[PDB]
């Protein structure tokens, strides 16, 4: 307990001790408390007035519009599992870390990659030195991370401290995320949860890709498609689950095995969190179980997690074994031979980012298959904890990362499977920028890499085309597209280029498409077909409106307008690619 998190904690105290206090109106049941001093301290979402400006029709639509205004679960405790859940969460954990090892070494990560990283602007969810950027070369930085690091290896921790801000982000300071990073980056640096080393995992694969990877899926012999997403996730990992998590450190080795063992150990099963309280003080809170460490381990824990998890109620659907509550040894024995005879062709059956699955079982039984799920504290959103799961019979109708996935047919027959969502969320996204001091150039630089998201990813929408092809004739046509349009680490962001979005469309959809077997070339966007006119409305599509058809027809009015705001710079005309505007 405090032997661990004393350090910490005495340390805080220490550069508060004016004010320090051990309250008595404490909110906390679950968190333990351990006390409070005084703060005075907090951005909010802006509207990007280049997309704005290009998407009239959408300032009347209130779905758009109410995405750019602007608990209970972080505060609760799961039980602990029964001893036969226990039991099968340890053989699988075990079991699936030696497979995704057996062509994967562990390795540390370095200054380097993670100045690189920095270098490159990237999302580690940081806090003398003002700029991540800066504090990559001031070496007493690194002599602060030499300083905890060694304390690491000595099984101490002083510095790793969260910053707590169905969302919450555990910041912590760069040299924490450093630690982290070194320590377990290997899991995302090296992708060992790519569909080609994980099987059920889809990192690096790409929105172009998760299509064809479900309608793979599909092609198996079994019953419907199940994609139950659980309610509040990262709220419900188990010290058990922590545990299972940290057995990949018995891969690992020397200096490297021992740094990870530190983060696993003092960080992730042992935290301590400021929380900024109103009524305004700081509290300094601890708990041993829930997610809390960098998003992109995060992704990967949660991804290994959840394929274990959702192995198990495989097993469960295939009556591998009879009850929870206590796991016979025969049973055991059964459960490892079942993952040794089909194990890797189970976790070709998922698809898996994180808290998100799709599971195609060997039949419906899998429905029903409750106890073990409910056990490990993975419980179902939106259903009775003991109703059976509703399944999709329809590939096309199943939800994954957001997106639905239609099979869409080429005028010269060939097949692509392209990702879709409601229109008015991806109208309503790309019209939000985050953070303070955007210049009119970086604002337009981040609406081009919307527009050519949506030409890569959404050229099958009318609305998208023409809106992309619009923001593309309104900002220079050198101005390079900069920021991220999503952080989805299933994302690849081919769009985030200078290149000829026609050249790319042909690289990602054609030439690098493993789905697609004549490698012909398309010679114009005019090759490239839409959704049916009644699946683009049913998917938010605005044609057939008024608005709509005074915006399409005058759209070279709009596009001179930002234009006039942009001043004196070279401009392409990409409007004549449609056909419509082709004279
Ligand atoms: C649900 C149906 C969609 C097609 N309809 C149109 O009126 C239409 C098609 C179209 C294509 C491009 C620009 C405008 C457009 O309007 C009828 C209703
Ligand atoms: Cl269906
Ligand atoms: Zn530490
Ligand atoms: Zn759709």
């Amino acid at each position: 307990n405090l032997d661990i998190i004393g350090k910490r904690i005495e340390k805080i105290k220490q550069e508060h001790e004016t004010s320090w206090h051990y309250d008595q109106d404490h909110p906390y049941k679950t968190w333990a408390y351990h006390g409070s001093y005084e703060t005075k301290q907090t951005a909010s979402s802006m509207v990007n007035g280049v997309v704005r400006l290009l998407t009239k029709p959408w300032d009347i639509i209130p779905m758009v519009t109410q995405m750019a205004m602007t608990k209970e679960k972080v505060d609760t405790r799961t039980q602990e599992p029964k001893e036969g859940t226990k039991k099968l969460m340890k053989i699988t954990a075990e079991w699936l870390w030696k497979e995704l090892g057996k062509k994967k070494t562990p390795r540390m990560c370095t200054r380097e990659e993670f100045t690189r990283k920095v270098r490159s602007n990237a999302a580690l969810g940081a806090i003398k030195w003002k700029s991540a950027r800066e504090a990559v070369e001031d070496s007493g930085f690194w002599e602060l991370v030499d300083k905890e690091r060694n304390l690491h290896l000595e099984g101490k921790c002083e510095t790793c401290v969260y910053n707590m801000m169905s969302r919450a982000i555990w910041y912590m300071w760069l040299g924490a995320r450093f630690l982290e990073f070194e320590a377990l980056g290997f899991l995302n640096e090296d992708h060992w949860f790519s569909r080609e080393n994980s099987l059920s995992g889809v990192e690096g694969e790409g929105l172009h890709k998760l299509g064809y990877i479900l309608r793979d899926v599909s092609k198996k012999e079994g019953g419907a498609m199940y994609a139950d997403d659980t309610a509040g996730w990262d709220t419900r990992i188990t010290l058990e689950d922590l545990k299972n998590e940290e057995m990949v450190t018995n891969h690992m080795e020397g200096e490297h095995k021992k740094l990870a063992e530190a983060i696993f150990k003092l960080t992730y099963q042992n935290k301590v969190v400021r929380v900024q309280r109103p009524t305004t003080v700081m509290d300094i809170i601890s708990r041993r179980d829930q997610r809390g460490s960098g998003q992109v381990v995060t992704y990967g824990l949660n991804t290994f997690t959840n394929m274990e998890a959702q192995l198990i109620r495989q097993m469960e659907g295939e009556g591998v074994f009879k009850s929870i509550q206590h796991l016979t040894v025969t049973e055991e024995i059964a459960v490892k031979n079942w993952l040794v005879r089909v194990g890797r062709e189970r976790l070709s059956r998922m698809a898996i980012s994180g808290d998100d699955c799709v599971v195609k079982p060997l039949d419906d039984r899998f429905a029903s298959a409750l106890t073990a799920l409910n056990d490990m504290g993975k419980v179902r959103k939106d259903i009775q904890q003991w109703e059976p799961s509703r399944g999709w019979n329809d590939w096309t109708q199943v939800p994954f990362c957001s997106h639905h996935f239609h099979e869409l047919i080429m005028k010269d027959g060939r097949v692509l499977v392209v990702p879709c969502r409601n229109q008015d969320e991806l109208i309503g996204r790309a019209r939000i920028s985050q953070g303070a001091g955007w210049s009119l150039r970086e604002t337009a630089c981040l609406g081009k890499s919307y527009a050519q998201m949506w030409s890569l990813m959404y050229f099958h929408r009318r609305d998208l085309r023409l809106a992309a092809n619009a923001i593309c004739s309104a900002v220079p046509s050198h101005w390079v597209p900069t920021s991220r349009t999503t952080w989805s680490i299933h994302a690849t962001h081919e769009w985030m280029t200078t290149e000829d979005m026609l050249t790319v469309w042909n690289r990602v959809w054609i030439q690098e498409n493993p789905w697609m077997e004549d490698k012909t070339p398309v010679e114009s966007w005019e090759e490239i077909p839409y959704l049916g006119k009644r699946e683009d409305q049913w998917c938010g599509s605005l044609i057939g409106l008024t608005s709509r058809a005074t915006w399409a027809k005058n759209i070279q009015t709009a596009i001179n307008q930002v234009r006039s705001l942009i001043g004196n710079e070279e401009y392409t005309d990409y409007m004549p690619s449609m056909k419509r505007f082709r004279r």
